[PDB]
């Protein structure tokens, strides 16, 4: 896909998982731009497993499977945004391993991405 539809597949997206959830759009926003740095509701942790397995990227536990993650990519985000993506897929492979709750889970994953992304990071 190109940049133009990335960007708005992630409205898209929020759109679709957003409304199950009891969500602060200061909270959501952050998110958008990379920001992990503050603390999540159990909410917000489980909206990220919601996004993630709209991806296939997790299974019902919040097991992170990166083979599949990165199989999924070529039609989930632009060119321009495949290295950064695959070397954050790669780097947190097994931090879904570290944590012990499903939501919790993705929720690290998806921190651990923004940690380990080289350029913009964004979420849906």
């Amino acid at each position: 896909m190109t940049m133009e539809q990335f960007l708005t597949s992630l409205d898209m997206i929020r759109s679709g998982c957003a409304p199950k959830f009891k969500l602060k759009t200061e909270d959501l926003d952050r998110l958008r731009v990379g920001d992990f740095n503050f603390p999540p509701s159990q909410d917000l942790m489980c909206y990220t497993k919601c996004v993630s397995l709209m991806a296939g990227a997790v299974n019902k536990k919040g097991e992170f499977n990166a083979p599949k993650a990165l199989a999924q990519l070529p039609h989930l985000v632009p060119p321009e945004m495949m290295e950064m993506s695959r070397k954050s897929v790669e780097a947190c492979r097994d931090t879904h391993k570290q944590f012990k709750e499903s939501c919790e889970r993705v929720y690290q994953t998806a921190k651990c991405f923004s940690e380990n992304a080289d350029g913009q990071f964004m979420w849906p």
